């Protein structure tokens, strides 16, 4: 679980959205696994604007911080769970990485801010949906 809160907006995995995301909905795509909702109070995350491939992220299954290089956004076949069936999910970068069912909603960071949040794992790699390119996160 988890999820990042920026000005009057909370992004999270389109998968884990609870039913009060859906009330306040303010963008969501299936494909990329991302959900944005509205919020009362300001939010202090700061969204990277860069084209880091090395960064931060947190994995809850191990409770800990971990180095990583990834890939960029790309196009990655991501096989058929409980939430999807078998598609391509788009803006998904992988690292060599621990990542379990309850994993998705880990913040991804580099030295500019919130890079995106765990979305896929398994077979020792970790996928994050990544935010970089939603440049409106940052302003109305
Ligand atoms: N974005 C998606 O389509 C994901 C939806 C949740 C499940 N997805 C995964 O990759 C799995 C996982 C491992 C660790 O966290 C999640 C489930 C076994 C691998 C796919
Ligand atoms: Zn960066």
């Amino acid at each position: 679980s988890g999820a990042i809160y920026v000005g009057n907006y909370r992004v999270v995995n389109r998968h884990l959205a609870t039913h009060n995301d859906w009330a306040n909905l303010v963008w969501e795509d299936s494909s990329r696994d991302l959900l944005v909702s509205s919020t009362t109070a300001q939010g202090c995350d700061t969204i990277a604007r860069c084209d880091c491939q090395t960064g931060v992220y947190y994995c809850s299954s191990r409770r800990k911080h971990y180095p990583v290089s990834f890939s960029k956004p790309s196009l990655i076949f991501v096989e058929a769970s409980e939430y999807y069936p078998a598609r391509y999910q788009s803006h998904l970068m992988l690292a060599v990485g621990h990542s379990e069912p309850g994993d998705c909603g880990g913040i991804l960071r580099c030295q500019h801010g919130v890079v995106g949040i765990v979305s896929t794992g398994g077979n020792g790699l970790v996928g994050f949906a990544d935010v970089r390119d939603l440049l409106w996160l940052d302003e109305e």
